[PDB]
Parts: structure tokens; C-alpha cells; sequence
């Protein structure tokens, strides 16, 4: 805290670039700049700032910035209207949640399909032809790709391809009623996916770094991956390009596009400081540069920057990836969608499950569940943390759980409390699906379902 900086950023991102902006606003202010990058720093930052600590100000894509703000977690920014020219203004509205920008864009990121030119003059036109390019291949020790399988970020570009999709925009805005993870499409690629790691052509344990390492040392003639990534494939040098991603079952592969923002904390010290550097030193053409040199931001919502960067190649490929998909939404279920995919793809792709069971829980994870208002919030009060006991009369329950559907609330309601994951509770919504349709049973003794 205090009247100096500290800011958060993702292992991945040029932080010591960063750094190296800071180093020049202490320089020119006299407050020292401090850059983290800790783990699960997305899920780290509501936990962290809720008790006291926190950074000043977190970056992350801004899919994740909803959730924060409905929190009460970020402090609205105030940008001047000069400075909003300065930046394109889909990057803005990718960071407007009800009204109130809520964080400075950076860059737009989205998934490339990398691949060695020296192994592959000519990259796969197509996503079901890898089967018979890893064949011709795998021929000499070597497979076709290999990306981080542990993240649904990499692997949801494929599942989108023939009619996957999170949430449907439906009227002005998005429709946390209409998912589409368990549809015809969701399934023709989560099948494609879990028969190339059956076909052998590719374990499903593979990380981000025994991906990269992987391409690093040309071991695959593919991968996939963002524009952060290629500092260290030039750094090791392994003759890369940058091209569109494969198409499957006809339509192009569709990544969801994401724009690294800066958020400012609310219970930040500095709240008018982080404004000075965010808005004076890093958003410009020598503040970005400093970054990018040291991990590429690829497409930065900086028009000048922009402009006469669109020149690169990659930077090209990057963009018109990002054309092929959607932007991703910034509404606080995506917190949810990401829990229900990562564990669907860990399933279906693991032999844990089967693709249509991985999926149709994927649909009912990130879906809206009933019953939260029985449960979270005032009911909360019965839960001592201290010793992890519950009080079952205590007046916050409303009696809840003595009655026809008791044991029910019991089951969910102990499950959210114990709850460690995330977001919270996602793993006891099948308990408060099982609660509700107990409600329903005895619709004269509730009045929790009135909505
Ligand atoms: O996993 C590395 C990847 O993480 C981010 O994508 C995240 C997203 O931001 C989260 O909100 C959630 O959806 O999980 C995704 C990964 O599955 C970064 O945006 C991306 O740049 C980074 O490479």
C-alpha cells in the first residue's frame, strides 16, 4: 500500500518490461514501482483484495474483469475524453461493464497457428488433415502439434469451429440463459480433440511449457499459442511463422479473443497515481515498446502503435485469427463457463468421461443454478470459518433447514461453505439443482421461488 505503486501481471507477459516502465515513472516521480506476477493471480486477486492487500492495480484479458467489478473489487477510471481517441474503441467496450469503463485496454490477444517453416513449407490448410500430416511424420520421431490441452483457452478454439459458443448475444447484450458447450458443434470438436490424443497423436498432460519446449526445440512442426510466446521460439531460434488456424469440418477455427486491461484496485492508495503511469507511461508508443520487446503484446489498442505495427506478418495472422472468432464477454459468469470447459476437456479428454458426459455437465456448470438466495449471502452467518461449524438454527437460515426439503438445503448449503473452488460453489450446483426441485414438491411451503 501506501503512496507507492505495486502492480500484478501474468507469468507469461513481458513483466520485466513493465518493470522497466516503472522504473522510469519512480525516475520521474519519485515512487517506486513494483511488478509482480504470482500464480492464479486471477483467481488470487478476489481473495487478496477482499482482505486488505492486493495490488494497485491487476492486469489480465478482460474477460475476467467483470466478475471483479460486480465485486466492487475496481475502482471506475476516468480517462479523458482526448485520451479514449488514442485507443480504438472496441477495445474500450470490451472493458465497459453497466455503463462504466472499468479498466485501460492494452492489447488484443488471440491464439495463432504456429508452425515450423523448415518442417512445413506448406502449414495444414485443414484440422482433420493432421491425422494424415502427424502420419508422414511421427515417420522421422516427430508429431504434428502440441499446446497446452490443461487450459480450455487453447483447446475452445477448435470446439467453437462447427457451432460451439459460450454465451449467445442475444438482444443488446449476453444471455447467461442460452449456453452452447453441449451442442452438435461443441461435440464435433471435443471429439475431434480427445481422438487425436487417443490416436496417440498426442498425450493429454501436455502443459504451456512442455508445449513450448516441444516447438522450442524442434521437436513438433506445430503448436499452438499467442503472441507472448514468440519471444522465446526467436530467443531459441526454430525458424517459425505465424499463419491462420487450421479449419475444421469446413469453418475456420475460431479463438476466443482476449484484451490484456489494467485494473485499478478500489481499495487501491494510489488510485490517481496508477492513472499518471497507466495513462502517461504505459499507454504510449515508448511505454508498449518496452514491453513488447520483451514479450510480444501483438495488436495493442494504442492506434498509433498500431497503425504501422500492422505491418508484421504475425501481427496479420494474429488479427485475422481474431477476426475468425468473437471476442470473449466480460460478464461475471465467464468465471463459471471457464470452470465448466477446463473440467469437461480434462474429463472427455482424459478417458474420465466420455465427450457427450463431459459436455452436458460442462452445460449444466455454466448455466445459471437455483437457489443461491436460501444460500448465499445472509444465510452465510449460520458458517463459523474459525471451526468450519455449521448452525443450523441459526435465525439467518429462515429455518430453511428444518422441513420438508431440509436435509436438501443441509446438502447444498454446506457444500458452498465448504467450498474451495472456483468460483465458489461451482462444484455443489447438481446440490442446488437437487435443493430446488425439492422446492418444488412443496411449493406452498416456499416462496423461494418466486422469479
Ligand atoms: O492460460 C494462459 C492464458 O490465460 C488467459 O486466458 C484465461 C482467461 O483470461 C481466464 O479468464 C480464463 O478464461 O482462463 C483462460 C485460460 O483458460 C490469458 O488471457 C491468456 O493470454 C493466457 O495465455
Amino acid at each position: 500500500e501506501e503512496g507507492k505503486l505495486v502492480i500484478w501481471i501474468n507469468g507469461d507477459k513481458g513483466y520485466n518490461g513493465l518493470a522497466e516502465v516503472g522504473k522510469k515513472f519512480e525516475k520521474d516521480t519519485g515512487i517506486k514501482v513494483t511488478v509482480e506476477h504470482p500464480d492464479k493471480l486471477e483467481e488470487k486477486f478476489p481473495q487478496v483484495a477482499a482482505t486488505g492487500d492486493g495490488p494497485d492495480i491487476i492486469f489480465w484479458a478482460h474477460d475476467r474483469f467483470g466478475g471483479y467489478a460486480q465485486s466492487g473489487l475496481l475502482a471506475e477510471i476516468t480517462p479523458d475524453k482526448a485520451f479514449q481517441d488514442k485507443l480504438y474503441p472496441f477495445t474500450w467496450d470490451a472493458v465497459r461493464y453497466n455503463g462504466k469503463l472499468i479498466a485501460y485496454p492494452i492489447a488484443v490477444e488471440a491464439l495463432s497457428l504456429i508452425y515450423n517453416k523448415d518442417l512445413l513449407p506448406n502449414p495444414p490448410k485443414t484440422w482433420e488433415e493432421i491425422p494424415a500430416l502427424d502420419k508422414e511424420l511421427k515417420a522421422k520421431g516427430k508429431s504434428a502439434l502440441m499446446f497446452n490441452l490443461q487450459e480450455p483457452y487453447f483447446t475452445w478454439p477448435l470446439i467453437a469451429a462447427d457451432g460451439g459458443y459460450a454465451f449467445k448475444y442475444e438482444n443488446g447484450k449476453y444471455d447467461i440463459k442460452d449456453v452452447g458447450v453441449d451442442n452438435a458443434g461443441a461435440k464435433a470438436g471435443l471429439t475431434f480433440l480427445v481422438d487425436l490424443i487417443k490416436n496417440k497423436h498426442m498425450n493429454a498432460d501436455t502443459d504451456y511449457s512442455i508445449a513450448e519446449a516441444a516447438f522450442n526445440k524442434g521437436e513438433t512442426a506445430m503448436t499452438i499459442n499467442g503472441p507472448w510466446a514468440w519471444s522465446n521460439i526467436d530467443t531459441s531460434k526454430v525458424n517459425y511463422g505465424v499463419t491462420v488456424l487450421p479449419t475444421f469440418k469446413g469453418q475456420p477455427s475460431k479463438p476466443f479473443v482476449g484484451v490484456l486491461s489494467a485494473g485499478i484496485n478500489a481499495a487501491s492508495p494510489n488510485k490517481e497515481l496508477a492513472k499518471e503511469f497507466l495513462e502517461n507511461y504505459l499507454l504510449t508508443d515508448e511505454g508498449l515498446e518496452a514491453v513488447n520487446k520483451d514479450k510480444p503484446l501483438g495488436a495493442v489498442a494504442l492506434k498509433s502503435y498500431e497503425e504501422e505495427l500492422a505491418k508484421d506478418p504475425r501481427i496479420a495472422a494474429t488479427m485475422e485469427n481474431a477476426q475468425k472468432g468473437e471476442i470473449m464477454p466480460n460478464i461475471p459468469q465467464m468465471s463459471a463457463f471457464w470452470y465448466a470447459v477446463r473440467t469437461a476437456v480434462i474429463n472427455a479428454a482424459s478417458g474420465r468421461q466420455t465427450v457427450d458426459e463431459a459436455l452436458k455437465d460442462a452445460q449444466t456448470n455454466s448455466s445459471s443454478v437455483p437457489g443461491r438466495g436460501s444460500i448465499e449471502g445472509r444465510p452465510e452467518f449460520a458458517y463459523n470459518p474459525d471451526t468450519g461449524e455449521i448452525n443450523w438454527d441459526s435465525p439467518s437460515l429462515g429455518g430453511m433447514a428444518h422441513g420438508p426439503c431440509g436435509e436438501e438445503f443441509k446438502s447444498a448449503f454446506s457444500c458452498f461453505v465448504y467450498s474451495e473452488a472456483e468460483p465458489k460453489g461451482i462444484d455443489c450446483v447438481e446440490k442446488f439443482q437437487h435443493m430446488q426441485d425439492c422446492f418444488r414438491k412443496y411449493p406452498e411451503h416456499y416462496a423461494e421461488q418466486l422469479k
